């Protein structure tokens, strides 16, 4: 079901190495619905190439636009399994501290803060 489950550590590593060589200015992001989630829809895809200059506040806005949410639907975004300390951090900086050993940046969303 989940991305890590579908692809071998070997395959996730190689894909990240390709994105480096074909989309060098992009952060390779895995974005996934919380397995519990009842309310929000599933995304049309899993793997996103995010411009390395957008901050986390703008990435939340992008995903809310991609889910076509409305103003008063709740949305929470975990990064590397935990809460974002700050939405104003640039995704280039977030990547350098929160990336996985395979080289993706893993995110999970829900309507509840309690995942
Ligand atoms: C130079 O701009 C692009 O080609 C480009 C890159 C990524 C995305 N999409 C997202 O950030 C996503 F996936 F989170 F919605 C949209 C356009
Ligand atoms: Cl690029």
């Amino acid at each position: 079901k989940t991305f890590k489950q579908r692809r071998t550590f070997e395959q996730r590593v190689e894909d990240v190495r390709l994105i480096r060589e074909q989309h060098p200015t992009k952060i390779p992001v895995i974005i996934e619905r919380y397995k519990g989630e009842k309310q929000l829809p599933v995304l049309d895809k899993t793997k996103f190439l995010v411009p390395d200059h957008v901050n986390m506040s703008e990435l939340i806005k992008i995903i809310r636009r991609r889910l076509q949410l409305n103003a008063n639907q709740a949305f929470f975004l975990l990064v590397n399994g935990h809460s974002m300390v700050s939405v104003s951090t640039p995704i280039s900086e977030v990547y350098e501290s929160e990336k996985d050993e395979d080289g993706f940046l893993y995110m999970v969303y829900a309507s509840q803060e309690t995942f």
